[PDB]
């Protein structure tokens, strides 16, 4: 089918144990991504793609976060974690107001072709870096509710 399927969280730069970014592999079920600690200032998590393909559209939902940047890359070289190109800059869906007056605490958004670079989106990648950004917590963690890529 013309879609994208994740395999496992290749890299993790903000994931806990019980509620880890690997829960993104199970969008439905009943678990999402949660930073490894509280004080959600910025969290990063690279997910692996079950197949190297091009990216034309994406559907990721924010779980209290506000800024969401996504980079693209392949398994080439190996655990480099430094050879990805900014497919789509950080997307601002919410802000630190939701963390104050529940102003839409849980929202979601997608990234079609207009939100992805054509010089890279059309390149077959198999690894993606997901980074959320917005200082809103301190004692409790948080992150994203789900991530769904689609070619």
């Amino acid at each position: 089918m013309p879609e994208i399927r994740l395999r496992h969280v290749v890299s993790c730069s903000s994931q806990d144990s019980t509620h880890c970014a690997e829960n993104l592999l199970k969008a439905d079920t009943y678990r999402k991504w949660r930073a490894a600690k509280a004080g959600e200032k910025t969290i990063s998590v690279v997910l692996q793609l079950e197949k190297e393909e091009q990216i034309h559209s994406v559907d990721i939902g924010n779980d209290g976060s506000a800024f969401v940047e996504v980079l693209v890359g392949s398994s080439a070289g190996g655990a480099g974690e430094q050879d990805y190109e900014v497919l789509l800059v950080t997307s601002s869906f919410m802000s630190p107001s939701e963390s104050r007056s529940g102003s839409n605490p849980n929202r979601v958004r997608m990234f079609g072709p207009d939100k992805l670079v054509r010089a890279a989106a059309e390149k077959r990648w198999d690894r993606v870096k997901i980074v959320c950004s917005q200082p809103y917590s301190k004692d409790s963690p948080f992150g994203l509710s789900f991530v769904r890529f689609h070619s």
